[PDB]
């Protein structure tokens, strides 16, 4: 029947015994097209013919540990895989590969307590329509009745939603995980929309305009509707020292943008493969001059975190750590081997992160 | 955009195409340059446009709620890309939403929200973790020593614990029953029947047909509900309730469980009782009347009046000849799809726990 060394992919929907997943890391896929005249996976390129009417294609050679999204393509229109779960990512729903690692359970669902993930509905008079956030409560959350928690506000890049960083970036288990093993704090986690689902240029903009319209309502609707209503329904310390936030990609700037702005109401601060930046030949006045007074700053933002994967020029980022560092601004560099701008990356960089918050 | 149409409510952002007319036909437009063939699942071919565009209008206006679709490309069927997704049919599929004149129950309104939340318990029985959605009362937190009924709310075949949810919308149902007062703050969970695809190995897989789920149910469900949220746990305050092979799947828990549950309902269910063996079926729950109609308050038949309500129908009357109560119920205008469930569960919620 099947090739030997394969298992199917861990985000197939039930029932379907294709793609597979080999030990060699290399993807087998298999679709039946008879009427096609050509079927391609995205990024991978063409399938091969068979008999009766299938398409075959294995990956040439091995690919990537770590998730990669994937569609399948009918003579030129992309869908997603109809064996596949479905992921928001590439600016709609799309499907995906997991290629597993060895000696790696972080992300894996363990016999341990299990926090929730909550869909949250709240009303937002700056985009004048309902919206949904995601909330991640800690397994312990209802047996304390009277307790209040931080907050991490963790946001998605370009293309992606407020149901990315709990679904392809496997979120609750790794913060499930954490927290049993002593290594994070029982916290609150507040996924949003970053609203940066598909990049347009209006006709009279150039390309500088529309990246600064690109998600800018995000921290007005952050800092003035999302905690007010996180905060009215949950129980949560309100106090800088207890909140937090973090975004990759595009979000790593909306990030820099709300919390740089905003540092009475924000004490950590993490870019994941960020898109912010920081001009250094500019640093006593950038961001209104809060890093002037290097104490000043080091003393208001307890964790400055810069994460990277090795395959996507670690040195641009690496050299702005160094950079700040230099200039007496404390930073934690996290440098993700093997991977790059995927969520692979953006997994070990909240394991990583999240550990050091609200100590 | 053509005139009195607006974008399906399912769309992704961004996504102008599908829309839907004021007449109640959709309007579908695909880029597909180099395809042969462009169909949409049960209205047939597109008409090659200008551009390499594909296009299709219903020929007549389509009834109103929700439908699945797929795309069809050179005969490959696949969820629009345009679309949200609803897990329906045994995979992942897109949805048409044809609005009502004068309804709301299920829409979005300025009322409190409760949570919708997904909680993971590991299953013995079948040797796996799994997933089940819990709505919970938007009071739930504010009232931290407050325990909740239950209603155990069950899916149909090509259905899973998401679909009661998400083109069920039954979160927005129980919000706005629960904020007009019309039914009580209530928790409901929603699992998995396992009967996604049904394949055999003849009616023996029919007997085998998502039949370990009572026992998964109540050995395993319940328990993981009960240890993670505030809920009462006598009879009285437990409910169950499935559509289509889901009623099947609520007739075969609760009637063998009668010490566990005390509402019933069955929304166009696959649920039969021989009425010519009343008094033995199930065990002879039903031979005693008065016993049977003391022990469960709530014994509820829904049905379409499209899609054949007389065998459903002719239960519920010849029930009550016998002596068994029912409440029967069947939604006009509307078949075996799913705004004729979302009004079962807008006529059945309500009598809950009363």
């Amino acid at each position: 029947d099947f090739p030997a060394g394969t298992t199917p992919n861990e985000h197939n929907i039930n029932g379907a015994d294709y793609p597979r997943i080999g030990e060699d890391r290399r993807v087998h896929f298999r679709i039946h097209a008879p009427n096609a005249q050509k079927v391609e996976i995205s990024f991978r390129g063409e399938m091969t013919k068979e008999a009766d009417g299938y398409w075959s294609l294995v990956s040439k050679e091995p690919e990537v540990i770590g998730f990669h999204y994937y569609q399948v393509i009918i003579d030129g229109v992309s869908a997603a895989d109809p064996n596949g779960k479905p992921f928001f990512g590439m600016g709609k729903w799309v499907s995906g590969i997991e290629i597993p690692e060895k000696g790696v359970d972080y992300y894996s669902i363990k016999n341990v307590p299990h926090g929730l993930i909550s869909q949250s509905w709240y009303y937002s008079d700056i985009r004048k329509e309902w919206r949904r956030c995601i909330v991640y409560t800690p397994a312990e959350y209802d047996k304390n009745p009277t307790k209040k928690y931080p907050v991490l506000y963790l946001q998605h890049g370009m293309g992606e939603n407020e149901t990315s960083w709990a679904n392809q970036g496997k979120m609750n288990f790794i913060m499930d995980n954490l927290i049993a093993e002593g290594k994070a704090k029982p916290m609150i986690v507040v996924m949003d929309n970053g609203n940066i689902e598909v990049f347009k240029t209006n006709s009279g903009e150039t390309p500088e305009d529309a990246r600064k319209r690109f998600g800018a309502e995000f921290p007005a609707i952050l800092v003035n509707e999302i905690i007010p209503h996180i905060e009215s329904n949950f129980r949560t310390l309100t106090d800088r020292d207890n909140r937090a936030m973090a975004g990759l990609s595009w979000g790593g700037l909306l990030t820099f943008n709300t919390t740089l702005n905003n540092l009475d109401k924000f004490a950590y601060i993490g870019g994941f493969s960020g898109a912010g930046s920081i001009d250094l030949k500019q640093l006593d006045t950038v961001y209104g001059g809060v890093f002037k007074n290097r104490k000043a700053f080091n003393d208001k933002v307890h964790v400055f975190f810069l994460g990277i994967g090795s395959e996507e020029h670690p040195e641009r980022t690496k050299n702005l750590s160094d950079g700040l560092q230099a200039a007496g601004i404390n930073t934690i560099y996290y440098e993700s081997p093997g991977t790059a701008h995927e969520f692979l990356t953006w997994r070990r960089c909240l394991k990583e992160f999240a550990p050091l918050l609200f100590k």
